């Protein structure tokens, strides 16, 4: 939600992000906002010279009553004054939802450092990490996409594809997953799943050494978290409701995480406020129903920790530079070559002022794949979900900074590890950090 | 369901069986259902009988045409009988579906072993273990449950409930879950984050060693696979469905395990298919809305590591002693004192034929709780979700059985675990056992 201060003082400024971000039939908005916010000022002040008459009105029929007291009109005049007063104050209750119903639908404001763009065509590479292997069918694509600023080194085989791997590694069955839910949902089996909790267990341990409090939140949530945790769009394309109940399965622990907090001020003292849960995650991915990779890259159901983190607005920034990080961290121990990315304008979402996402080198798919994101949120999910705080007891509480970053959602996690660390022969090496979890070294194909 | 071959030429049987389940009413249906049989079973016989009278007539009709052919009498008849072949097929059609419609409400046929009984009340202890600490104020509840068969010794402190051990040990936010979600939701938080995860994995081991192929299964399974694995009455009162969709959020592991092999011949070579999966469980939990335990006890989700056993029917019943026994010993390790009660017709449900579960002493409540429950479902399932092996590619193939067990459902295994560990200052320590899963060696109080 955006703060209507911010588009009472600089409706140019709220018009010309609405553009950058392509969001052109909303640009009209601004001006429709700001002339029901001052209709609802005229009203308001309306009321109070009514309230104001009320008493004169009053002190009168009195200094009348000393006299000949024939206030029968002022008794009349008073009965109009208390109905107009109603009917103000009622009109002004709906002049507030209708300024509100567009508040709500309107992207954060974005920061002055994210690129323009039209889409993710758009995004800009600021750096790099690792030594890809790349296929000689693929050297081109890949110095484009990597601007000759990675490491790599070149393949004589061509290799595999993450679902291939998952095969002949008898790590998943698809087929089954098909009959028994449908599309884009699957088995995970064998190695592949020790892999899985292990890969929620490493993350999960880094985050805590950081100091970020471990949870496990409900993975359904009331209706009210959901929309003060993203844009309304999202109830349509992603998120799955259950039927006859205020309950929606979550898409991320985030929304979970931001709602504990939901209706509170918080103590200043005690931010930042650091958090980094586990959940599975329900996505309805609607957009799609098939696009390309076929296996587990986008499914219905994934596991994902979550950084999340309540800071003063001060801070924000460098915290999302700091959790942003944190994933990186966890990616180069795994040895997973990627690049990070500033998301621009047009693909940034509606809840982020910034955004950055790790985007890991695919061996077998030829090509950079979004792997984790880190967003600063800013005061757009506190404004919503009411969540404030304040560090003398008798000031006036303001809202306080949101950000959020994947630590490591497995299903991703899984086919980056799979197309970087497969030898010719299907075999997938574990990095090493990830021994002390699996137990297993690396994962040879089935005969 | 229960194969109409039983029915026919055991009708006695079931209904004893029936009688013995108390499903006095039920009972009918064994003659409502024998009564139909035979009518579906004549009309059949009837459709036969005039299609084989409809072609001895075409070609006699055909025949008078060299002849006087005063077939018009002929002709009469041929269309009364396909009128009638007619309506004999939508008899046919109404009848299985009032049939199918018994066949499928009816409970599995319950293993001479099974004791009679009104509810839990009813269930036989046929086994102990462990060394129960009692407070003295629930002595006589411990001696009554426990029919003085276990060893034990008093506490003059009052052990906690695993609700307050939860607070003082800062592992969980009741109020903030209910904020979000509703009540019977929470926050884990710290080290039972890390206790919840490592008693997934120290299951999934266990069981792994034991050869169970681990798997990770669909959370969302489309309505047959609920319809083949209980009784629709789980419609109302546990599954959640997904609005606008043909998808039910799993109350256990177990569904989309039975639902994996769905219409399927195996090759009894293969068998026993042994399968240990992993997965968060929703539950609506419908006949309640408040009723005594209000931690994480009896909740709206809670994770569990389960056996599924794919297995010959000769087979059946030594797995589900075999089955029983994992759970045990996990229990053991966990240092968990504990019963096994072998199931009572009343408390029994629809799905099983015999079942044992394992009620673990719990220390503050002064009584023994359910936390484990193995089943053998013979061929109940395999009936639904047609679901048959043959040795060789000539047989006509048979109908396996199923058998299901908890391993650990974390929830119960928690309170287990902290209500039996715990000291007088509040402290819990954890079993040796999964010191290699959570590094810490014991969880203490916070400010
Ligand atoms: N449909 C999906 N299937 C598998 N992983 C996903 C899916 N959607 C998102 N993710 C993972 O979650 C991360 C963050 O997503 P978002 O919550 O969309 O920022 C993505 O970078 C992926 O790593
Ligand atoms: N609503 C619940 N909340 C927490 N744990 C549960 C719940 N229902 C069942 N369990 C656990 O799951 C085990 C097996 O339950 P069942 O699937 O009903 O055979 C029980 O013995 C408990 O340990």
């Amino acid at each position: 939600m955006l703060d209507i201060k911010l588009i009472r003082e600089n409706p140019e400024l709220v018009k010309n992000d609405l553009i950058k971000r392509g969001e052109l039939e909303k640009v009209k908005w601004v001006d429709e906002i700001l002339k029901l916010d001052t209709e609802w000022r005229t009203k308001l002040k309306e009321i109070n010279r009514l309230r104001h008459e009320r008493n004169k009105i009053a002190v009168e029929i009195g200094k009348r009553r000393k006299k000949g007291e024939p206030v029968d009109e002022l008794l009349a005049k008073s009965r109009e004054i208390v109905k107009r007063i109603g009917e103000l104050e009622n009109e002004v209750e709906e002049l507030k939802k209708k300024i509100d119903y567009y508040l709500w639908r309107l992207p954060n404001i974005t920061h002055p450092s994210v690129p323009v763009g039209k889409d993710e065509n758009d995004n800009v590479p600021i750096r790099f990490w690792g030594k890809a292997r790349v296929w000689k069918g693929h050297l081109e694509r890949f110095l484009e996409q990597s601007q000759g600023k990675m490491e790599y080194e070149i393949l004589e085989w061509k290799p595999k594809l993450h679902v291939d791997l998952l095969e002949i590694l008898g790590g998943a069955d698809f087929a089954r997953a098909a009959k028994v839910s449908g599309s884009r949902f699957y088995y995970l089996l064998n190695e592949i799943v020790i892999l899985d909790l292990a890969l929620i267990r490493f993350a999960l341990d880094r985050l805590i050494e950081k100091g970020f409090t471990p949870v496990i939140p409900p993975y359904m949530v009331r209706r009210f978290v959901e929309e003060g945790s993203t844009s309304f769009e999202d109830f349509e394309d992603v998120i799955y409701k259950v039927e006859d109940e205020d309950l929606y399965l979550i898409p991320t622990a985030e929304h979970p995480l931001a709602g504990m907090h939901a209706n509170e001020i918080l103590d200043g003292k005690d931010l930042p406020l650091l958090y980094v849960g586990v959940s599975p995650c329900f996505r309805k991915e609607a957009g799609t129903a098939g696009k390309d990779t076929k296996g587990i890259f986008r499914v219905h159901q994934f596991h994902k920790v979550e950084q999340f983190v309540y800071s003063r607005p001060e801070e924000s920034w460098e915290w999302h530079e700091k959790i942003i990080r944190n994933a990186e961290e966890l990616f180069q121990e795994l040895e997973i070559p990627y690049r990070v990315v500033n998301i621009c304008t047009g693909d940034l979402g509606y809840v982020a002022a910034k955004k950055y996402d790790i985007e890991a080198w695919m061996p077998g798919q030829g090509k950079f794949r979004e792997v984790v994101s880190a967003s600063n949120c800013t005061d757009w999910q506190a404004r919503r979900l009411n969540i404030r705080f304040r560090d003398r007891t008798d000031e006036k509480p303001r809202y306080v900074h949101t950000l959020n970053s994947t630590a490591i959602a497995t299903s991703r996690a899984i086919v980056a590890i799979l197309e970087n660390h497969q030898e010719e022969d299907g075999t997938v090496r574990i990095p090493k950090v990830l021994w002390k979890y699996t137990g297993f070294k690396e994962i040879v194909p089935v005969e």
